[PDB]
């Protein structure tokens, strides 16, 4: 139970010093004058890895998810960083010594695992079975971004909205309808969207990867989550022809007022990286976009992204995730 901590004895390098733009998140960084600040932003995220010793899911369930829950510890990685987005907003940081919002520790609440916390391992795994997946198995993104969705119903303090756009398209009409509360003159939803992809039979046709960096490069990038089963990642960001991730196969103790000793919940090891040609196909692709100004400033990079593609943007009109066979890939297929 305890050969699915990978993350304990994998080879950790340093940052490369090199020219080659670093980007997290939508921020552009450069190595040579700015290796603290890369530093500082990957160590800020909220980092979920397996936990043990947690009250038992479902009461009769397990006490430690080590071994099948890191693409539910990637899909909270992903949406702890769109609250961190829409509660404390993309620029904050964490630092140790420094007094964090109230905000940030009721944020960092909702993934301790217990089952009053809306995201807990045990409100994503039992939600999962609605999904037709029992406890105890694994997810892949699609499936891990359908739960967040229903479960985020419940939480009314961030009041988010949810959509997964599948069949490879972004219908802008339905984002609308889902997010506007009202008629414009918050009139906006805070909008997390996660686009489920799959981009070639065993590896990532090459023609996806300049597509794969420039989701990176928003504004409004959350990430990426995939990986093979009980190989789950979510990634972050990358330099040059590397992705930047954020791993959770360690397990550590669960956590026990405001308050929260929360140290275990920041990597603080040298950034993981791997090269882009390795990465599984299987992805889901997130954005978030708090405003409807930063909905329509997406939107607006869709279009030069497209025109200069792994989703297609349309204002209107069984669900399906494209594979876009080459002529390789129908051999081999």
């Amino acid at each position: 139970t305890l050969t699915y901590d990978t993350l304990r004895f994998a080879e950790f390098e340093d940052f490369p010093e090199t020219s080659e733009p670093v980007w997290i998140l939508g921020r552009k960084y450069s190595i040579f004058t700015e290796k603290d600040e890369i530093l500082s932003d990957v160590a800020s995220r909220l980092w979920f890895t397996y936990r043990k010793n947690f009250p038992a899911i479902g009461g009769t369930g397990p006490t430690s998810d080590t071994g099948w829950g890191c693409m539910l510890r990637c899909g909270q990685m992903i949406f702890a960083q769109a609250l961190v987005c829409r509660h404390l907003g993309r620029d904050w940081r964490w630092t140790q010594r420094k007094r964090q919002p109230d905000s940030y520790f009721s944020v960092l609440n909702a993934f301790i695992d217990r089952k009053d916390s809306y995201y807990s391992i045990h409100q994503i795994a039992q939600m999962g079975v609605g999904e037709g997946k029992s406890i105890g198995q694994w997810y892949g993104p699609n499936t891990v971004a359908q739960v967040l969705k229903k479960l985020a119903v419940f939480d009314t303090w961030s009041s988010l909205a949810v959509h997964i756009a599948m069949d490879n398209t972004v219908v802008m009409e339905e984002i609308r309808r889902l997010c506007r509360t009202s008629v414009p003159c918050s009139p906006w939803r805070p909008l997390v969207l996660l686009i489920p992809l799959r981009l070639g039979l065993t590896d990532i046709n090459e023609a996806y990867v300049e597509t794969l960096k420039h989701c990176f490069m928003m504004p409004q990038s959350l990430g990426v989550i995939g990986g093979k089963p009980n190989s789950a990642h979510y990634f972050i960001g990358y330099v040059g022809e590397e992705l930047i991730y954020l791993d959770p196969h360690t397990t550590q103790p669960a956590v026990e007022g405001c308050f929260i000793p929360d140290e275990s919940f920041h990597c603080q090891h040298p950034p993981c990286r791997m090269s882009i040609a390795e990465l599984d196909p299987s992805i889901a692709v997130g954005f978030f976009c708090k405003t409807e100004d930063d909905f329509n400033d997406w939107c607006q990079q869709v279009k030069k992204l497209s025109l200069l593609p792994m989703f297609e943007l349309v204002e209107q009109q069984p669900d399906v995730l494209n594979l876009s066979l080459d002529s390789s890939d129908v051999e081999r297929l």
